[PDB]
């Protein structure tokens, strides 16, 4: 499908729809909501295609502004290395000078002479940096027009279908897209309209949550850093607005606390009369559910599909306790992991949530043992976000929605 | 080529001065060197000089093997303590959150205790792993005092012979691949009490030692800079091992360093012939580099006559003694902006000339007519330097080994 044009085809649905991989791309979310008739343009809007197009334009301009923000961050880190080196030498010297008594005169003079050239280099570096942060002020001047164009675009939208469950299988924030502010504003639009939305926890998602949990305890609103800056560009689109005071912290906390955080699940399910469907981010293994229970102190039971449904509900409740206390990072701190995408049985038992958000499938993992299509008498169906490997099982669903 | 592992049968007189090129932190090389040039002799009551010599060499090599064991131990403990700091920071992290927890949190506190448990298990197993190696380590502490007792016996057997000769050590006298710096420092002390003129040119390995000592005396751990790997500054760890195991007190170490080693240290040295100057250095260096040292140290540079160059060099070293008396030589040897100390660019050696002086390696390209002139102004210049693989063909460049 072409997400950069207003949809010409529309899909009715069966009470729930899943978005497999958003890539932090608000255009894909808007396009997905139009295509499934969750939202619609209001009557006074005539040219639907043009209306959709102005959001496309806003989004791409903002994307290039974030690109420039990334280049500036790289350069700031580079110049900060030199600033740090000169500052360290000057600090040591100034300590040795500050403890100079009247007896050590030639001593003080010698330290002064050694300090002068380093001070010069530091002045030149510090001011190259002054140039960079000037260019950054220049960007601050330009973002508000883009945001006002975005709000104007949102004035043209209204809800249509309210009886459909929306499920996002991950990478809705902190990803390749343009700006998480757009996405959270769309999710808040859905919240204000009492739309049912569930979001499955993912690794990009965790980068975002990690930044948010740092922010609420007074640390910078900046992520863990396991994923590189380009691959979480959309997070930086949001962070940019915060640090430049274009939006307020209370607005960000409002959107996150009311529209994002209550939607998160470790795993979701739905019940049919004869089985259960498990929705996750990454392709995972049946036996991982029990492991996650062990980490969260949730008593595991899968004797019936209802017993598994209850187990998953308890997992998600415990998750929400970690979200309410902004301490989900305690469950993703494990430095002893070689490859989170290819975690060993020991690593999986030690940090199961990490496995659930990072696992990437391949054929060595495709083994008859991994994902049964029936367990304890009930059918099991697996649905997860886009993963390159394409399993031939007919009860496994790899969504590029 | 000498055989340093047996008492010398060859002997050679001196022509005023005497220079040792490659110490490598090996006290056997220095003892043999002092014997062959007849600076020291065995006392009359010693009959078999060969056997008395063999005593020292055998304690030297057994002590070497003990130092290797200490290295294995210390690497292991460093890793285990990384695990211990990791855990500890988190039992404290969560514990702070349980302390933050309200009385209103039953399930919350339950989950956090449940999650504390595994890290505490790991912390206990790691702490045990450490305890075992500590037991072994003092299991070596019980053996060191034998080695040092017999070293003291050997030292009682020597006495001074020639006292009208100047000895020049071109560097790498400490913190090198030898066995123990305590032996070398004791030998230097012995020459000191016998009023022998000794000069040491400071080197890179030398600076590793000095950095460790400057850290020591202001109260931080006696730990080296760390550019050179540990097995390559092994003799330093040989000394540190006795200091840490209380085989020798801090006060003996500091008396030794302060009076027997620190006042000897030159950075460039010279003897004056009738028609010229001969320049004593550690690394192969350029003539102009001398000037930039004065630039970094604010000494008035004058080389119009061999005596002007002499006195300028004297105030160079006087300034360095300022830097030792105040234990701040690190300020001249810490510059992380330098890409490569073996091949420093012009701006780098003007920025940190002494780093160049102790690190520079000569090669085919560096030998240019401008680099090391044999006659300059009205006086000849002869260069001497510590061992370096490249071999210059100029009749006034001597690369000792």
């Amino acid at each position: 499908i072409d997400i950069y044009n207003y949809p010409n085809e529309f899909e009715d649905n069966l009470g729930s729809i899943s978005l497999g991989d958003l890539h932090g791309n608000a255009i894909k979310l808007i396009h997905f909501l139009f295509r499934h008739k969750i939202i619609k343009f209001k009557t006074e809007i005539i040219n639907f295609h043009e209306a959709y197009q102005q959001f496309v334009t806003i989004y791409e301009q903002y994307d290039d502004m974030v690109q420039e923000y990334l280049e500036i961050r790289t350069l700031l880190q580079l110049i900060q290395i030199k600033i740090t080196n000169a500052q360290q030498r000057i600090l040591d010297i100034e300590q040795k000078l500050s403890l100079a008594t009247d007896h050590q005169k030639e001593f003080s003079q010698s330290l002064l002479q050694l300090k002068k050239p380093i001070e010069a280099n530091l002045q030149m570096a510090e001011k190259s940096k002054a140039g960079l942060e000037e260019k950054l002020s220049g960007l601050k001047t330009r973002l508000p027009s883009c945001i006002e164009r975005f709000n104007k675009f949102m004035t043209q939208i209204e809800i249509n279908d309210i009886k459909t469950l929306i499920r996002l299988l991950g990478d809705e924030v902190a990803d390749r897209g343009s700006c998480d502010y757009f996405t959270l504003r769309i999710l808040d639009f859905l919240y204000q309209n009492q739309i049912a939305i569930k979001i499955i926890l993912s690794n990009h998602g965790y980068e975002f949550i990690h930044a948010y949990e740092k922010l609420v305890v007074g640390q910078p609103f900046k992520p863990k850093g396991y994923i590189g800056d380009i691959q979480i560009k959309s997070f930086w689109g949001l962070q940019l607005l915060l640090e430049q005071s274009v939006i307020t912290e209370e607005e960000l906390r409002s959107l996150v606390e009311r529209a994002y955080k209550p939607t998160l699940k470790i795993i979701d399910y739905s019940l049919s009369e004869d089985g259960i469907t498990l929705y996750s981010h990454a392709p995972i293994r049946f036996d991982s559910i029990r492991m996650a229970a062990s980490q969260l102190g949730v008593t595991y039971n899968d004797s019936t599909k209802e017993a598994l449904a209850e187990t998953i509900d308890q997992l998600n409740a415990q998750l929400q306790i970690y979200m309410k206390n902004n301490m989900l990072h305690l469950l993703f701190e494990n430095n002893e992991i070689n490859d989170p995408t290819n975690m060993t049985d020991e690593e999986r038992n030690a940090s199961p949530l990490i496995y659930l958000v990072w696992n990437r499938w391949n054929e060595s993992k495709e083994v008859e043992n991994a994902r049964p299509g029936k367990y304890n008498g009930y059918f099991v169906t697996y649905v997860h976000g886009h993963d390159p490997f394409q399993s031939p099982l007919t009860y496994v669903y790899n969504l590029d929605t």
